[PDB]
DNA sequence: CATTCGCTCTGCTCCTTCTCCCATCCTCTCGATGGCTATGAGATCAACT
């Protein structure tokens, strides 16, 4: 469907307004949800009220 | 004979360990699980006479 015009999409029975951005697995439309993670390669200093370390710096 | 010394016996902290628990009811969709071929010997007793 890449670069097709609205007329070409309609000829393929696709919807011009459909954004894409999903997969088809066994006929089911599957979307991937973005996962938050802590950023890499950055020094963070943290502390906790009830552990054997005063401060910890993690990378 | 008045210590004194040494030895046994509590019992008071401070871990480590480990076990337990985390609102009620209701609806829907979706993925997965989902298990030889065949020829022989040979024991049983259901069942004929």
């Amino acid at each position: 469907l890449n670069g097709l015009t609205d007329r070409d999409l309609c000829e393929l029975n696709e919807c011009p307004l459909d954004p894409g951005g999903y997969f088809i697995i066994n006929g089911s439309e599957k979307v991937l949800i973005a996962q938050e993670k802590m950023a890499t390669n950055t020094v963070y200093v943290f502390a906790k009220k009830d552990s054997k370390y005063a401060y910890t710096g993690e990378c």
